């Protein structure tokens, strides 16, 4: 039970966004800025506690990205709410001194077929050992990144996926899913419904253990059949999507590569960003 | 529940193309509003078959509200949840006036015995302990003398829902009918309010339905303990609940309209559940 709230009324006759897709096929939202009203939303999670725990894999040289991606993380991600990021890395030394608002914690997860593999295999490894107990949602993403706006709890769902910021536009036939039919992330030509990219999903601990758990499972397959997917754990990724719609997508917002693409005027925030 | 689909052929969603362009179609809290074009039926129905579900449809028909069954069962026959099981439960005094329909496969009908206000939030509320938490997963609760015109379907299901007034789904805030006297439960300010919705059309899980009928008959014996009645009754008490308990899904006018009173407007590219004259 939500208390009084002071907020503008919404318009059944005036669309959020007359510029782009909102809603899914399945009926799952896409997150675009003017689609949400964050104080509601704010408000909502407050009053279940919620706890959002952050993974990154910051193995060898990707040390460096660290300082820069937890800094900008403390101004942007989540702010409000109890985070809980998690760092698997190879350096424990080497993670850089970082003042942490209240409610937000740190640990330290001391850890070519088998870098392929590790990703998903230590995200689900790890549900089992962790998550599941400490926190209530999981998002996943790369550390050379840096946010420069709003990444908040409009973002979280049972499970979502993010869509990839160089085919958003693209027809499906054009997206570079997996095409061998001898692999198990085959997808043909008449089926798909977006290019998710691998550097940031997430959902509800329980639904991110059953998605890393999966693709884990089909590489496994792959390599007993002596086959190897052409992007690798992202190719596996779409073929899990496909099947299982995610309950929210979120838009390119929420992952851009400025020197790439530029900044068009359907992004009215770049929020998560690549570092060059 | 996450069920996994197979293969299924269908036309690609194109993220720069808007879905409606003249109504909004996803509330402020992301709660998608169901219009037509929203949805493709197809991917739906197969996820909601993975999960064998069965959808309870509960029905008052009390003293001559009775005569209104036969058009209402012979149209849910050809319109509502058709190709999954359905259970109506049929709240009525006379079990025998109760017309003879038939039946398609997976569909079945109880008659609830009940006797001659508060009366249908402290029944639903009831009778979910008693039969619907075991036979349903699913509750759906709509007022009888009603007709069904066009699809009423699995786009509807989620945890908790409402539908929009269709008198009131281009007003103000300030021109909702909520109850405005702050002695009530009921009570919301003028500057509060999302929309109005209409008591004649709600449901969602067993569980949040059990709790939004458990909820609104309590309230309404706070009420009655303090010599007040609220300005619509059991649907004053339902959009105070609504707007502290966001549902998950808002029909849209499809759901429930009057064309008697109201015509028919461009906007409406359907409408499903109507109005008897
Ligand atoms: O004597 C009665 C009074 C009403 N009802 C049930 O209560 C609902 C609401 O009553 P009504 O339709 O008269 O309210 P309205 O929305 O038309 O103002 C009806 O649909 C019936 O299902 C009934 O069965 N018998
Ligand atoms: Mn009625």
């Amino acid at each position: 039970s939500l208390p009084r709230m002071v907020y503008p009324q919404p318009k059944v006759l005036t669309p959020c966004r007359k510029d782009v897709l909102v809603v899914t096929p399945w009926l799952a939202p896409i997150v675009w800025e003017g689609t949400f009203n964050i104080d509601i939303l704010n408000e909502q999670f407050r009053l279940q506690n919620t706890t959002i725990g952050l993974t990154v894999f910051a193995i060898k040289k990707y040390v460096a990205f660290l300082k820069l991606f937890l800094e900008t993380a403390e101004k942007h991600f989540m702010v409000g709410h109890r985070v809980h990021y998690y760092v698997f890395t190879d350096q424990l030394a080497a993670v850089p001194r970082v003042t942490l608002g209240t409610g937000r914690q740190l640990s330290v997860l001391e850890v070519w077929q088998d870098v392929s593999m590790r990703r998903m295999e230590m995200i689900s490894d790890f549900c089992e050992r962790r998550f599941l107990s400490e926190v209530d949602y999981l998002v996943c993403v790369d550390v050379d990144m840096e946010f420069r706006d709003h990444v908040g709890v409009e973002i979280l769902t049972p499970l979502f996926g993010t869509l990839h910021p160089s085919f958003y536009g693209s027809s499906r036939e054009a997206f570079t899913y997996e095409r061998r039919p001898q692999s198990q992330a085959y997808i043909p030509k008449d089926e798909g419904d977006f290019y998710y990219m691998g550097a940031f999903f997430g959902g509800s601990v329980q639904e991110v253990q059953r998605l890393t758990r999966a693709c884990h499972q089909a590489m496994m397959v792959d390599q007993a059949n002596g086959i190897e997917a052409v992007w690798h754990d992202e190719s596996h990724l779409n073929k899990y999507l496909l099947r299982h719609k995610p309950t929210k997508v979120l838009s390119p917002e929420y992952l851009w590569d400025q020197q790439l693409l530029g900044w068009p005027a359907v992004l009215r925030k770049l929020r998560f960003t690549a570092v060059p």
